[PDB]
């Protein structure tokens, strides 16, 4: 009866982790099937780090360029017998499918989506934990040198939903990937150079289930008879680094099980952004917008 | 790089869980080797929680008392051939061996250290968190019903750190559990009975690590020459609600990489904990102690 932040277990992704090398670089790579998935930008040598062409990197490469490497299970190389490219990922094949290869889907987030993330260096999993996709197509989380093609994934049901291979960090701090399909969150681009992102925003379906999260666990001095209409919220919402609450059967299942309106989260919401009154909601003296409708259903 | 809450990869723990029955109640086991580590008050009867004899339970008991089940991986037939009993906890003895038991040692964590949780209902993983053992030796974590046999462990080096099995929730949010040998954290007793924890308090070590993480990422506005002793500090910390800081060699490495001294960061906080300026360090608008000094040079 408490709310942390919680990833799936890792055992399924852990077994698909491999390490790509592509001459002096070294990257993760994801082992599915006799697909083996990996940022780029390992073809990519440090002196053209700048201005890659990697439609002819790609052609200068065959299928000897690379090295897969499984140093997680039982060890094993793999033979590289194909290298295709899709958008900003390489899609190696190799001579042996992955035993382990679970159910899986290629599934796009929206912002404000969480997923967990396994980190990976030299092909072997480290930590994991979970992150939201934030409205500046950004993620916040813990990635050192070498842990490009760290996986990002969902389990709904019996399927894996990978949804992002961690890409570059911006050097502002800033970590972004792509999706499975190749397109990189945000529209980063893979070459090195000044890239600034987008303001971030305060995910509001996330704050109002974090809210309905706190009122379970018998903690809901915040909840006052005013009420906000969601049309005037997604008004204020705009002027104040906030994103447009779009409720879902999720959201509504919180409001009739604490008896607590929408609207009147809303409202609580404009009050606690304005400050908190020396108060603390589940141990935090800000909004917490890292918890999905889902996340609280889940964890309650 | 960022710095967030990182649970180890859970790969190891998921092939060692296991459903353990007793009749009516039902809760997870940790299957290694041919033992299965499984809270005692399983065999507890409904209208004997208020004050049960597990000692005269345990006579009761026969070894088809207990039916073990495996649901992950490969569903085995787990045949009950011994019952013990050891502090708060029943060791299981099965006719077969865990095939995937990792290497594993048995201790027990101080309050400040932190481990990874792998929350089961069922005998079946259904996600992972990190808590660090509070002074009033409770964990903050999110358990649900049936939940109770969930392990908490660490790895270090190759060697799964068995520490942690979970009994019962003493609040909302508020859990506590016993460690392998037995003997539960904080003495709670298992018999359904008014307990009341002691007041909870900061662990300093970890909120000075986690102040040296903000600096490593940039974020030292909260630096000042002004540095208080150790034994000033912890004079401040009896009557603050605050665990006597012990420096370590883990904290002496980031003393020595930011340039900060640790004096001044004891000053640092006794200025935090009256209130944050509306000034967030590392999007925390309080004091972090989850944050180990280990877990800090890690993620650094
Ligand atoms: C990932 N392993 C490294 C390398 N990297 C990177 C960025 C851009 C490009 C190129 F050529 F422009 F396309 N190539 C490689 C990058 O961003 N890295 C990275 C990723 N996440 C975190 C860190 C932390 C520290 C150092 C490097 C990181
Ligand atoms: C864990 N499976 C449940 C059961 N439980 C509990 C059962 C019996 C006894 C006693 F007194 F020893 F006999 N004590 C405790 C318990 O505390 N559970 C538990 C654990 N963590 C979280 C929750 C949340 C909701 C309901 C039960 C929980």
């Amino acid at each position: 009866s408490g709310l942390v932040k919680m990833s799936h277990p890792s055992g399924d992704v852990e077994a698909c982790m491999v390490q790509v090398t592509c001459g002096s670089m070294t990257l993760n790579g994801l082992w599915l099937d006799n697909t083996v998935w990996c940022p780029r930008h390992v073809m990519c040598p440090a002196d053209q780090l700048s201005d890659p062409n990697y439609d002819a990197l790609l052609i200068s490469m065959t299928n000897h360029s690379f090295s897969v490497q499984k140093h997680i299970g039982a060890p094993a190389n793999l033979r590289v017998v194909g290298h295709a490219m899709q958008g900003t990922l390489l899609k190696l094949t190799v001579d042996v499918a992955n035993p382990s290869t679970p159910a899986y889907t290629f599934t796009t987030v929206k912002p404000g989506a969480a997923f967990s993330v396994l980190a990976c260096y030299n092909g072997r999993p480290t930590g994991t934990f979970t992150v939201v996709m934030r409205p500046n197509y950004t993620i916040k989380g813990s990635f050192l040198c070498g842990s490009c093609g760290s996986v990002g994934y969902t389990k709904e049901g019996s399927v894996i939903n990978f949804c992002y291979m961690h890409q570059m960090e911006l050097a502002n701090g800033t970590h972004t990937g792509s999706a499975f399909d190749g397109t990189m969150y945000g529209a980063f681009m893979d070459k090195q150079v000044h890239q600034v992102q987008l303001t971030d925003k305060y995910c509001s379906v996330n704050v109002v289930a974090w809210l309905y999260a706190a009122i379970l666990n018998g903690c809901a001095w915040f909840v006052k008879p005013n009420r906000t209409s969601v049309v005037s919220f997604n008004e204020w919402a705009l002027a104040n680094q906030f994103t447009e609450f779009v409720g879902t059967q999720s959201v509504d299942m919180l409001a009739v099980k604490t008896g607590v309106a929408i609207e009147q989260l809303l409202y609580a919401i404009q009050q606690l952004y304005t400050g908190f009154q020396g108060k603390q909601i589940l141990g935090s003296t800000m909004l917490e917008d890292e918890f999905t409708p889902e996340d609280v259903n889940m964890q309650i």
